[PDB]
DNA sequence: ATCTGTACATGTACAGAT
DNA sequence: ATCTGTACATGTACAGAT
DNA sequence: ATCTGTACATGTACAGAT
DNA sequence: ATCTGTACATGTACAGAT
């Protein structure tokens, strides 16, 4: 009952998405068309929308967007940087940027910028700079607040790099079948774009495989009728929508989870799908100990530091060098608090 | 164990399964390439591999393999034959390589199927590594049929089809009911692929009869068969093993053997029985209702389901529900009681004619 | 120089053979 | 159990054509 | 090459049936 | 409370026309 409750206040009203999407739309192809029929150094980028809005498990508004513009790249040479798994230089139309990410990412958001100043129908501004994103993040004010981000993606339709050859262990849940067709759709570098001081920082590209997570998303049972009009509907995303939502609260809370985000529980629940393939063990009826049995599963990940990038599988996400021992803690302290209190943090 | 000892006698050698495939392999690619060269009126024509070698119920020996010759035909098209769900006249917008096959707007079948064999006849002349002869063309099929003596012989259907990209023609709506097995999105997925016309080639002397196209959908088919469970692991490296292949390979074993020894049975073939079985998995989706112990259970309930078929004269296909390719106009009732009390021998007796 | 239809290159599920 | 040969999807190099 | 059109899966919303 | 059925909404893939 109470989980039920917390997920109809999750849900997103109809009228509230027909209205974001029509204004996230409208100035999402205007940049695409500003990318493509002016001869700019990314003519030819592509639009692939990605996230929690087209996964289908965004929660409370439907206010921010996620859309990658992405670029095929012809016979580019990666090499991995320091080990990592998740982080490469890219070697050899893009002469004017090694392919560096900075230089690259800096005339993109120019380009986006300039064509946001002639918008004039729609209120929208160009986020400052961050440090760690990717993106081009554009602030619409609609009455209400959406944020875009406009993700730059390199694309290789090659085979996926060494490291992620042990990734993705989707054999037990959706097939070798669904893998191997998975890994023959191209593989996307992002901009790491980190301003940690440190070393290749403005040349260093991430993987990106927002378009395998955005499948799996939508295919996410080991029957092929699951949540379909003639199957069983199951609690998978009704538990990942309670473990963003969980996360968000805390959040807002304590700045000392700054360094937490969404994908982090993402990742968790890519993990536990895998340890329970079965459509069952996500039995509607069950939302409770299955909520349960993941916040277990991610209070299992903080106590050991110990959560792998579900398709780099040596890139741990809960390493030292990303997050401190004393934020795991103070994460599971919390967690534990809210769990074996009935979740206070739900009702406000 | 009995029925397990059979599916060993009808598993096919990796060593017949080489040399069979090198040879067919050899004469397919070079048949094809014919088709690419010259003022070729099927230049573009491509290759599709269909039938149970390609699904992997092919019993006994790998001697008969069936390969589709497909050409894509933009412009659109069909004037449903007679309400028969299945029999299409293909017509044109345009006034084109196909020039030469058309009879104001109308594409003739059989002026096509006669082309295409003479290419395939004269090609064949020329092959002097393998013995391969073109078999006497047989009423109401669209196969170019090689035979080849490597030395064993081996059947190769070159079937020719028409590839058309659009949806598919409206006597299928309500076809494909895979919705509780497969799923919705495999469904509309499946849906978007191509659908392909073949010449029906009968000649009985009926209004348009070489100019008749029957539907095709061996790709759909061939899909089913190797994606054939409601777990995306069925029968995968990490899932569980089930014996919906085995039944097929089962079923269409008693009919070859039955075949074989009765011509009363000449009206009845594998697709009758690849048929019944679509509607059986329809029927029993899950995997665990076909669980490899439960083989016995299995293949008994698709046998009665066949003569419950043969007996009421209803046997839908699978894909244009309103043909009945067991109504009275296309097998007598006495060949299919004739079926029926053969098989009921066969199911009540331990199967005798396994043992042949 | 550039382009491209053809054929090779690469990877793996399936299923038979050890 | 592991090993192996065929089929098939997709990427890519290239002799020959523009 | 760009763009529209078509079909349908995934949603929300709600009324009536269990 | 849950389930089924219809309406209303957006996202997405691709054929065909420009
Ligand atoms: N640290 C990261 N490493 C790799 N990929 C990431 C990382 N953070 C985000 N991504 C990718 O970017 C995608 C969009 O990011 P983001 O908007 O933050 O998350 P989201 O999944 O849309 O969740 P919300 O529901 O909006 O919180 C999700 C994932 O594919
Ligand atoms: N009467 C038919 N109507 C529609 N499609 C047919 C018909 N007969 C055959 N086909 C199609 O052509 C394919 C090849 O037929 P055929 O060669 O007789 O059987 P098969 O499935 O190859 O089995 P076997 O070779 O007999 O083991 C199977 C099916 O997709
Ligand atoms: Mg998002
Ligand atoms: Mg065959
Ligand atoms: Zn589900
Ligand atoms: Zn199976």
């Amino acid at each position: 009952d109470k989980l039920k409750k917390v997920l109809d206040k999750l849900r997103l009203k109809r009228k509230d998405i027909s209205e974001a999407a029509e204004t996230v739309n409208k100035v999402v192809e205007r940049l695409l068309r500003r990318m493509q029929k002016r001869e700019s150094e990314f003519k030819g980028v592509e639009q692939l929308n990605t996230g929690s809005y087209y996964e289908h498990v965004k929660i409370s508004a439907p206010n921010e967007f996620d859309v990658m513009f992405k670029l095929e790249v012809p016979r580019i040479e990666l090499q991995e940087y320091y080990e990592t798994g998740a982080f490469y230089l890219v070697k050899f139309p893009l002469s004017h940027f090694v392919l560096s990410a900075t230089k690259m990412l800096s005339k993109f958001r120019k380009i986006i910028k300039e064509e946001v100043k002639e918008i004039k129908d729609i209120d929208v501004s160009v986020e400052k700079e961050k440090p760690g994103s990717p993106a081009v993040t554009l602030l619409i004010r609609n009455p209400e607040e959406i944020s875009v981000d406009i993700i730059l993606a390199l694309e290789s339709k090659g085979s996926w790099p060494i490291s992620t050859k042990e990734g993705l262990p989707i054999q037990g849940w959706l097939g070798t079948k669904v893998r191997t067709n998975l890994r023959r759709e191209p593989f996307y570098l992002v901009p790491k774009n980190a301003k940690d001081g440190n070393s290749f920082q403005g040349e260093t590209w991430r993987l990106s495989f927002s378009h395998t997570e955005k499948y799996i998303l939508n295919n996410h049972g080991i029957e092929k009728t699951c949540c379909e009009s003639s199957g069983a509907k199951c609690c998978r995303k009704e538990c990942l929508k309670l473990m963003k939502y969980l996360l968000e609260q805390l959040k807002k809370e304590f700045q000392e989870l700054d360094a937490f985000c969404s994908y982090h529980v993402k990742t968790a629940i890519f993990h536990m799908w895998t340890q329970d393939p079965q459509d069952s063990q996500w039995d509607p009826r069950n939302l409770s100990s299955c909520f349960d049995k993941l916040l277990a599963f991610f209070l299992e990940c903080l106590r050991t530091e110990k959560l792998d990038h579900y398709f780099i599988p040596k890139f741990n996400l809960f390493s030292q060098e990303l997050i401190d021992r004393k934020s795991k803690e103070f994460l599971s302290k919390k967690i534990e608090y809210e769990r074996n209190n009935g979740f206070p943090i739900f009702d406000k």
